[PDB]
């Protein structure tokens, strides 16, 4: 039940609209992975809000989970894409938004890529079953929690306890819980990079001409900085 409930909401393919039949710029790159972001969002929203138990928490936790807890969403489902699709050969961040080593590097987004890329291989040299991926990236969403705490915790907690209870069932083990265990919390990391990349982006946006969309300026502007400031941090496994 739990497994077809996951399949069943699985978002679908989601393109960025980028212009690839022009040279490659940092202005463009970016203006296309912050409409990707923003056209994603819409897919990640809808997606949490069909997720089994998710309405057991209180309204407003609701939507601040889902953005704190939303660039490690996409880029674990970005890393799976890229595994899946080009053997972690370059990312696929969409069909028409998949970067090589020059655009890591034109983006100036190359660290938290090549970091991104060892995620996908990992997907690989894990042999990470699209089983363990899809209940590994609910857990992802009640993965990172304000310290003042939410507005019901409790209902949060016991969320959380039973999505790692699945993941217990999935797996049946030790050894392999280890193993999910420590790649989920690699993501973490790796969204804090991008969550630093991205919020320096928007403050100097008018500056490099990248436009932001509504509901990204505003998590970045909101949201991000709660983390950035440790208001808001990932609950780790290790
Ligand atoms: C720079 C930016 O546009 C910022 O987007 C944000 C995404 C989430 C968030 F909370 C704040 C900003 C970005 O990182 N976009 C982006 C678009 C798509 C994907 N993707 O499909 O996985 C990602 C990724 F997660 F890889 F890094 C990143």
């Amino acid at each position: 039940i739990f497994l077809n409930v996951l399949e069943a909401i699985e978002p679908g393919v989601v393109c960025a609209g980028h212009d690839n039949n022009q040279p490659d710029s940092f202005a463009a790159l970016l203006s296309s992975l912050n409409e990707l972001g923003e056209r994603q969002l819409v897919h990640v929203v809808k997606w949490a809000k069909a997720l089994p138990g998710f309405r057991n928490l209180h309204v407003d936790d609701q939507m601040a989970v889902i953005q704190y807890s939303l660039m490690g969403l996409m880029v674990f489902a970005m890393g799976w894409r890229s595994f899946t699709n080009v053997n972690s050969r370059m990312l696929y961040f969409a069909p028409d938004l998949v970067f090589n080593e020059y655009r890591m590097h034109k983006s100036r987004m190359y660290s938290q890529c090549v970091r991104m890329r060892h995620l996908s291989q990992e997907f690989g040299w894990l042999q990470i079953t699209p089983q363990e991926f899809l209940c590994m990236k609910a857990l992802l969403l009640f993965s990172i929690i304000p310290v003042d705490g939410l507005k019901n915790q409790k209902f949060f907690d016991e969320l959380r306890m039973n999505y790692i209870k699945e993941l217990d069932r999935i797996i049946a083990c030790s050894r392999r819980f280890y193993q999910l265990t420590k790649l989920l919390d690699s993501v973490q990391p790796i969204a804090r990079e991008l969550h630093q990349f991205t919020f320096d982006l928007l403050i100097k946006s008018h500056m490099v001409s990248v436009d932001f969309p509504e509901m990204m300026a505003e998590i970045i502007s909101v949201q991000v900085p709660k983390i950035l400031s440790g208001k808001v941090k990932p609950i780790y496994f290790h």
